[PDB]
Order: structure tokens, then C-alpha cells, then sequence
């Protein structure tokens, strides 16, 4: 049927930044979704609603390792979400509630 990542509730796939802003409304503390840029796959962007607005955290790749702060690194995107769900660790909020997809 698909990959583990494709069936994740927070993963929306190839949607634009403007469409991500429309989904994460009204602003909810912890409401988040992960969008993929149609670059180039898989240029991901962690879209999370904090302090009344949507903050966009762009995923970067250093030697096939995923990060959004150049401090904490992950093997894959699903490890990134799992980590930031539990603790903020520099982010504006914990990834509390995923936007249903």
C-alpha cells in the first residue's frame, strides 16, 4: 500500500507552504504537520503552530542525517517527529497534536 512515512497522520506529502498555513488554522499550541517540497525529494518542512502563528522548520541533510537546528541529528524523519513530540528541545512547542491526514 505504501511506506511507513506515507501512512503517518502528520505527513501530508507534496503540499505548498500556503496550503500548510490554511490547514494549521486556527492557531493551536502543538498543532503540526510535515510537508514535502517538490524540489527535489525529500525536502521536508516541519510546520508547527506556536504563539499564534505557523513556524516553518526546514529539514537539512548532513551526511544523510536529518536535522532542523544543527545540534540534534536523526536517522530518518519519523525519528525527528518522535523526538520533538516528547520534548521541545529548542523548538517553539512540543509536537502535541498532528493535523489529520
Amino acid at each position: 500500500a505504501g511506506t511507513k512515512l506515507s501512512l503517518m497522520p502528520w505527513f501530508h506529502g507534496k503540499i505548498t507552504r500556503e496550503q500548510a498555513e490554511r490547514l494549521l488554522y486556527p492557531p493551536e499550541t502543538g498543532l503540526f504537520l510535515v510537508r514535502e517540497s517538490t524540489n527535489y525529494p525529500g525536502d521536508y518542512t516541519l510546520c508547527v503552530s506556536c504563539d499564534g502563528k505557523v513556524e516553518h522548520y526546514r529539514i537539512m541533510y548532513h551526511a544523510s542525517k536529518l536535522s532542523i537546528d544543527e545540534e540534534v541529528y536523526f536517522e530518518n524523519l519519523m525519528q525527528l517527529v518522535e523526538h520533538y513530540t516528547s520534548d521541545a528541545d529548542g523548538l517553539c512547542t512540543r509536537l502535541i497534536k498532528p493535523k489529520v491526514m
